């Protein structure tokens, strides 16, 4: 059995025997930290077996051999399988902190709302900008579909005026997303985080909400002329797993800057849905189907809450100026027993808005240039809120970076390119090996067209942002010569909230790259475009082949050789269509 | 000094002691677990020198000094060596299934007979059926079906049969081998499961009979579609082996869908032939020569009986559906010797025929694609009914395969090829150099320079036809297609598989037999646009090609490949003043 968990707030919701027919009890179930309340049949889905898309595999043969590019496929929908990721890192509980701690959190945390609330208000959000976001991309109905039938408006009606009254009914998390009504009622409530841009740079001092990876290397660069010590970068294990009690507490010091309806329907989400957790999650039966089971639980957060990026984002700029804190010596592990608090409110009156410009923090990645490498050993409080780093000793110093280069964030590192015309560009660059082998895996039933236009997505991306490496511009340039002109690309190429996707057009991938990276690029004073892909830069090729490209080998020279090859059997397959040549357009 | 023995149904069978100038009895015979009853002297036979195909070697010299063309060439076939080989793998005793295992198993098995049954009847099979066969015991077969005395002797033992009586199906273990009369009353009874394609995917839902090499591949393809876990391919340790009473039991319950003479000719050869074996192995005497021992036995499975593929696939399906059964709940180790039948009569009916379209099943060999990988797991019962999986600890986990494409299956892997008219092949593969291997062992001593060049012209066009996409093995075929005259018709088995057309062994141009079964006869091949020439065939990708074996690369090959027409040359001068054609250079 659990210890600390929810109540009679979970009841009404709980209470939904509306899988009645096949409502049970499993006396033999797994869930040890989190709490059995039943489970019913369910049809079983789910699959082991991976997907490659064709056309990709077609164009990149020699990814084949590789191994770290088949891996991405090594995933697994099934129920059996989801079980066993669940018991090993969803089914525990974070220690949470001391007295003390919790002191310099509430005040830390305070701090930030009252900054980031004087900038903008908290604010209700209107239906007519729900179905504006719907309309831009329990089950009578599509998305766009369900906001038109005024059925749907009178079930969240019917579920909102309870939440009015303190209760709710139906916001319940299939392991870790919810249906339109509760994410309109989410949207409503908390919506203005978003949509009110909270996580900015401008309005929280180190959120980097709404620059794309394509402006990201500007800000760390930016960084290294600060005075101070290391770049850091530790990452947190798992962090929404590790969202304690005393974090979602502090979270929802927000609902005092509201008032009327607004409060009300905000901390019924906010305490309800969100604290006191309801949870599908399947499960295999022991007669050859699906069970799902219903689960409960206090802390954690879920990752597919409307403002999780938001609110993990204002969380770990907590956690982090806290961490600046210890090393600095403004607290040390006393203060987790009986806490100076005047010590921290004058640090954070006399430095905080220094100290806020010294870190990116974008959900729960940060990069933080802190004073002196102090910061290295300061691990008392960092520990103690639980946030446990990844892959290093409990009490073993962080390791920092000296070149900002070397840093990573957000998936990526950040190289600077001189062009042929003497402007700087600082592009993403990540795994190339990592990059193709998402693009080889299918999202079955995708037909030959639908595949092909998945492909165009990817390859289209890999020009905007990885147009430096030679293999993925090869393969980005082959790709959209394989596909034809007028299929608008479809499909997720990536699940960063950086994601631009100004690729997801049909408009020519020169003219959006000088879209991006010149004319509306804030750090670009010159905006002379650039005319031909043959003037547009490349890493450093001793970057390419260390970044993992085949740039050297035997494979790339032929694969390069024989790639139209490639390209015309993707024609062929898909048939008497229009297409273009931009493959030859490398002066090839 | 058995534990389990035959009875009087032998005694009837080894009363031929007509053998008698030389029968005798060795007090020092080496059998455990089957049953001495006399050796009788023979002519020594069998040789353990290995005797390689001129011509093949001659147009493939590098593979010479290649430990795996020469792991082939041993094979002993002296008396000492299949005694050696008898002791080790074939004198044991498959621990029988624990009583409530074998009620499961009567259970399944009863659902899979009826379920075939109720789809087509159990027959007879006439003497023109038989006739029309062999067109296809002291001159070939066609001829001893001609004379009328050998029918005279086929009568002899039915009506013995039909009173329930055997005297001549006795088998020789060259455990199985027979002689026309015995084969044919085995093939009246039983050869309807042949006959009416009982393993037949169509009729059992897991077989694969019928389906050619060159297209099981689009089956294994299929199954990555479906919901589940991984693909499972456990190979049996040598299944024949394990075949035990209970298995040939639960065979045997195929008499309830008889009546009349049919159920009493089968009813012997299934209880009298079948399941209570004699059986002729020679060993060497200690005086310089052969002797033939006589011995008998219960279980185990002959491997040359008339209908081993039909009853091994059939008990096979019953063996995985079990281990589905297992690992999804249904069964659960403590019902092996109290049996909750009414769970797996549930789940035969609820999800059982889907479950059969989740296996591909072909004698002992399978590709199961579970629920889920608790089947990887599901070792109980399938270490219960003998059926050890080889390679692998007895409790060990199975190992599962993501990719379609790297499952084995009837000794082969399915890779996927786009040809430049942009369809869509899906190839079998198999080691280049076990493949060159089996092709240099000559089947005889004494074969003539025509004979062995017919010979080795039988493998070039099977290569030819499935493994096209090797590059070595095209060159090597088309090479023995110049160096064999036109009109020399190949001869030989290149392949023991059942799953082998033989449409190689004509004479008609191997494009043209090409196109046939790769096009105009694919049921997968909704375009039958004709190829014209071996150029436009595809190929493996060229780094597939040597991860697969070859040499491609390889500078021995380059050399090879270079004067390889030189080689030709010489098995023309060697072979004659015959019609030789050019197949090499229509190529590049
Ligand atoms: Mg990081
Ligand atoms: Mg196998
Ligand atoms: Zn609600
Ligand atoms: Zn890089
Ligand atoms: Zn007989
Ligand atoms: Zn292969």
């Amino acid at each position: 059995d659990k210890v600390k968990e929810k109540d009679v707030q979970e009841r009404i919701s709980a209470l939904r025997e509306q899988y009645g027919e096949t409502w049970h009890m499993d006396r033999e179930h797994p869930y040890r930290t989190w709490q059995y309340w039943g489970s019913y049949r369910t049809a079983p889905t789910g699959s082991a077996a991976s997907l490659i898309n064709g056309v990709v595999k077609l164009l990149s043969w020699p990814w084949n051999a590789r191994e770290d590019v088949v891996r991405m496929a090594m995933t697994d929908t099934t129920a059996f399988g989801q079980q066993r990721v669940f018991k090993e890192k969803v089914d525990t509980k974070a220690q949470e902190p001391q007295p003390g701690t919790k002191v310099i959190m509430r005040a830390v945390n305070d701090w930030i709302l009252e900054r980031l609330a004087r900038k903008s208000k908290p604010r209700m959000c209107s239906r007519e900008e729900f179905i504006a976001k719907v309309k831009s991309n329990q089950n009578r109905w599509s998305a766009k579909e369900a906001v038109e039938d005024p059925a749907f408006w009178q079930l969240v009606d019917e579920e909102r005026e309870r939440h009015l009254a303190g209760r709710c009914a139906h916001c319940v998390y299939n392991m870790w997303y919810m249906w339109l009504g509760s994410r309109f009622l989410e949207f409503e409530a908390l919506g203005f985080l978003n949509e009110d841009h909270w996580a900015s740079r401008g309005s929280s001092g180190s959120g980097v909400e709404g620059i794309s990876l394509n402006y990201l290397g500007w800000y760390l660069k930016g960084l290294s002329t600060l005075e101070g010590g290391l770049f850091y970068a530790d990452d947190t294990a798992g962090w929404d797993t590790k969202v304690t009690n005393a974090d979602l507490e502090d979270e929802e010091q927000l609902l005092r800057y509201m008032e009327g309806e607004h409060k009300q329907l905000a901390a019924t989400i906010m305490q309800k849905a969100y604290h006191a957790k309801v949870v599908k999650v399947a499960r295999p039966s022991r007669d050859g189907g699906c069970v799902m089971d219903v689960i409960t639980r206090r802390d954690q957060r879920g990752s597919g809450q409307v403002v999780t990026y938001a609110l993990n984002t204002l969380t770990n700029i907590k956690v982090q100026l806290i961490r600046m804190m210890e090393g600095e010596g403004v607290i040390e592990a006393s203060d987790a027993h009986n806490p100076r608090l005047l010590r921290v409110e004058r640090w954070l009156r006399d430095h905080g808005e220094e100290r806020l410009g010294r870190m990116l923090v974008s959900g729960d990645d940060c990069v933080v240039r802190p004073v002196d490498d102090r910061f290295s050993r300061a691990l008392y409080f960092l520990n103690d809120m639980a946030k446990t780093r990844k892959d290093i000793g409990e009490w073993e110093h962080s390791v920092g970076f000296s070149n900002w280069e070397e840093v990573p964030f957000c998936s990526h590192h950040f190289h600077e390119l001189v062009m042929k015309d003497g402007r700087a560009l600082i592009v993403p660059c990540r795994d190339q090996d990592e990059l193709v082998g998402r693009a080889r895996v299918s999202p079955c039933g995708w037909s030959v067209r639908e595949t092909a236009c998945l492909s165009k997505a990817y390859g289209q991306m890999w020009l905007l942002s990885y147009f430096h490496r030679r293999d993925l511009r090869t393969l980005g340039l082959a790709i959209c010569s394989a596909v034809p002109i007028d299929w608008v690309p479809t499909g997720r190429t990536t699940w960063s909230i950086h994601a631009s996707g100004a690729w997801m057009t049909t408009e020519d991938m020169l003219d959006v790259w000088n879209r991006v990276w010149i004319l509306d690029n804030p750090f670009m004073h010159s905006k002379e475009k650039i005319v031909e892909w043959r003037d547009v830069p490349y890493l450093p090729k001793s970057h390419d082949m260390l970044c993992s490209s085949l740039v050297g080998r035997k494979e790339r020279a032929e694969w390069a050789k024989n790639i139209w090859g490639a390209v015309e059997k993707v024609r062929k397959m898909i048939g008497q269509e229009k297409f273009k040549d931009y493959l030859s357009c490398m002066d090839r």
